[PDB]
């Protein structure tokens, strides 16, 4: 949308850092991400190293690192006037490091949630643009169907119609089309890999931060 | 099957590269595991490390490590369009990283049971095909005796078997065939390494996975 | 089914005597269940004891009491031959004392899952059943939708649309139908109080006692 450059850090490549007690690694990430403006740096599963340290308590010391340090220090650093920008993605944000989330650095929280209807049928439709998809298969009713169902869900839905779409072809040389059936009877196996405790417990998180209570109804004299 | 390359990577190789710190090694066997190809990399005990440290809690760190992570990153960087194949072995799934099972990486987890009847005569068959076996021996009658009997159980009963044989041979100069007594005495030693808990705490993972609830009936419009 | 008399004892009625130290009263209950020829015994919430006395483990001792005590006793010296029937339903069957479950008293164990897409249609008319239900209110698509619902869910759904339907009658005075708006807009506060862990715990229990492993396949000589 901002005709901007992509840049993406793993958590491998964060956590093999802090394994090898090498960390001029993000010094050249950072500087290749300010030199290509503009820009926008993302961090993926920012939450590696706590998860490998132990999390909310592992061992005696308390949630920060030497990594998070050289981002901060790196982040602090940098312009405003540039426009790089960095945006960090985490599945567990009870255990990142409170000093990230600091106003000036990464005080912008927002929440991803499940997708909805509307954004469920892009999934599908995403899984199946490079398959033959027969006219009676509709995807609305099939993302009207599963609700509390994650986009990796979907995936392997879509995975396993076409698994079976593939090795009913394969037998039957001894048809080039997913057909309803295919669909139907992968259905079966639908998992469900985030549970409501989750969803409470991101929400807890959530109106932590959202506090709307209080200011609710303010009116002016004049 | 396939006609492919065999590389196994046993949980000495694993564990020596996290004791050492010297950890370019798997650099290279992915490299020469991606040139011949078409091949198949096998990693056995892949759960070593974490037994090593200690499992599922351990120290006040958690499931991930080192070695573990640059499995991962060479993994991560692999073609798709190549033919090269990782197979991971456990015994211990419930300490496996979670990160490794992540779609994408090894997201296909299927569960190996115990040999059936069908499958515990090729286990007497593969161990005796070096052996004179008599005819009156009848293998599909033992299989159909042993049923929660691993490989390892028949393994040590045909060795039990020959060692019996080899000594009454030996004491018998002062017969080149395997006899029916030989199997009947030493089948008294009979052991049972896995145990019951064992089984069902492999299936509490197995339909973990599984999850085949809520839509097993669907019935389209039209 | 039985043309059977039905006598249930809820869970009030049952940790009224524990607290009590009044435990004549299962006399009573035992002998006016036996002279009632056909009858069912229901005991509901059986596990109401163990969880005011902790559950697993609460205090040093273990599962057992004094009213399953009474329960048992009076359960062992009833007459096979009389049909006379006792039910047994808890939520928690992971606190339930074993020896209840011995052969001979409760040996069959029967698992309750959420209802299905059949069955869900049968709470859903069994509440609306005094209720002036439109026309275009189609409950089938209804129930089709909610698939981790429980009974109690759905109760509360069509509890919140007759409140939504009765406070428009009311309000609209200064119509006597339930519409379709007021299921639509009702369910938007559509509750699932039984979550996925549950479902798995509850499973964990199920094949706990199923163990339909080892002798799957069996074939006789002649
Ligand atoms: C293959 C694919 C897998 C996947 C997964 C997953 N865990 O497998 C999760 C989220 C999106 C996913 N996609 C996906 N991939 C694409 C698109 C798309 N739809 C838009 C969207 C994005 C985020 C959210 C919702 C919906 N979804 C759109 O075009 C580019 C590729
Ligand atoms: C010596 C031998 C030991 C062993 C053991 C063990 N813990 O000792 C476990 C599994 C297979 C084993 N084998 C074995 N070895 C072989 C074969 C074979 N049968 C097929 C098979 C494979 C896996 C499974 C079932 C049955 N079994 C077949 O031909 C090659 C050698
Ligand atoms: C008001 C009502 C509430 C309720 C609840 C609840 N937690 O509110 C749970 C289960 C059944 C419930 N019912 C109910 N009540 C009735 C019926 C019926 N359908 C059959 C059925 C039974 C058990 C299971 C499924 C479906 N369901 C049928 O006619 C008699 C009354």
């Amino acid at each position: 949308e901002c005709q901007a450059n992509f840049i993406s850090i793993k958590g491998p490549e964060l956590l093999t850092m802090w394994f090898g007690e090498s960390e001029a690694n993000v010094r050249e990430i950072f500087d290749k991400a300010r030199q290509a403006a503009p820009c926008v740096l993302f961090f993926d599963e920012l939450d590696s190293i706590a998860k490998a340290r132990g999390g909310n308590i592992g061992d005696g010391g308390g949630a920060a690192d030497r990594v998070i340090n050289q981002i901060l220090t790196e982040m602090d650093g940098m312009s405003t006037k540039k426009n790089v920008f960095i945006i960090g993605a985490t599945n567990r944000p009870d255990i990142i490091d409170p000093a990230i989330l600091r106003p000036g650095r990464l005080d912008q929280l927002i929440y991803i949630p499940l997708p909805d209807e509307k954004s469920r049928v892009a999934i599908l439709k995403a899984n199946l643009r490079k398959s033959p998809v027969a006219k009676d298969v509709d995807l609305e009713f099939l993302a009207k169907m599963t609700n509390g169902f994650s986009g990796a869900d979907l995936t392997e839905i879509c995975q396993r119609a076409c698994k079976l779409a593939i090795r009913e072809s394969i037998e039957s040389e001894i048809v080039p089309e997913i057909r309803r059936d295919h669909f139907e009877e992968a259905m079966r196996f639908a998992r469900r890999s985030v549970s409501d405790n989750d969803i409470r417990k991101y929400e807890m998180f959530a109106q932590t931060l959202q506090q709307s209570r209080g200011f609710g109804s303010f009116r002016f004299p004049s």
